[PDB]
């Protein structure tokens, strides 16, 4: 089979008994009570040996995922079928990838849990493949306004001269 | 619907064609000539952007992966389902990690193609999961002498400090 999917391991809002799949096959239970889910899995799948549980199209459950906001990157779906790449730094957000050019885009970051992935760990149950991320020379719009790669979001206060 | 899988995209030895399967269900070509990959695939799957190829259990064909020695981290089958995380410097490397405490391994590292694992590129096609990697207080074999997890594999001229 495929390789396994890194899993989410972190507080969980609600209670309940989360289903998923792994891509290697393994079914995985997670049991949640008071935040924290509880994994139930085979010794064949990574996720069962990292208390980890893989988001997948194939996830089944009431309880959701509660990230920590000290994240370092962040998939976020703007579009359909277009995301953006959120860098974090300090209390300030920078929209430093985007799979089109000029893709038009919120002011303010959601709350972690409105993120496809963050640091590497899927967090949706829907989520369309990711083309490749423009870095550079490419811009994205907020509202009316256009901003080159890099710039933090425009609803931001800047951060202070104070170091 | 699952995840794409990272794929590799470098240099091959031997040439043919190569067909594999990717995680999200998009079947993948590569043709391969003089060491080179040409990529065949859906829209619908990362690995066709990116101009990358998944290897997997459903990867076949008479190629083999050749990575480059530049490389930073690397997962390297030393049992069964047993792994030791390996780190480059220069030209020295470290098992910076391991998946049970004691593991034998060998004095010194193999040519890249021989890692189950290459920064996040799965190379072979055969991968047991692979458990939680102990980077602390944790020790590994070299014949019959024990080393703590972080030095430097045995059969490498140790360089001196602050170099
Ligand atoms: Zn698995
Ligand atoms: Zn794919």
């Amino acid at each position: 089979f495929f390789s396994c999917q890194r899993g989410y391991k972190g507080v969980w809002r609600g209670d309940g008994i989360m289903q998923t799949t792994c891509p290697c096959g393994a079914q995985i239970t997670g049991h949640v009570k008071n935040g924290s889910m509880r994994i139930v899995g085979p010794r064949t799948c990574s996720n069962t040996w990292h208390g980890t549980f893989p988001i997948n199209a194939y996830t089944t459950g009431p309880c959701t995922p509660s990230p920590a906001p000290n994240y370092s990157r962040a998939l976020w779906r703007v579009a359909a079928e277009e995301y953006v790449e959120v860098t974090r730094v300090g209390d300030f957000h920078y929209v430093t990838g985007m799979t089109t050019d000029n893709v038009k885009c919120p002011c303010q970051v959601p709350a972690p849990e409105f993120f496809t992935e963050v640091d590497g760990v899927r967090l949706h149950r829907y989520a369309p493949a990711c083309k490749p991320l423009l870095r550079e020379e490419v811009t994205f719009l907020v509202g009316l306004n256009q901003y080159l790669v890099g710039s933090q979001l425009p609803c931001e206060p800047e951060p202070d001269v104070a170091v």
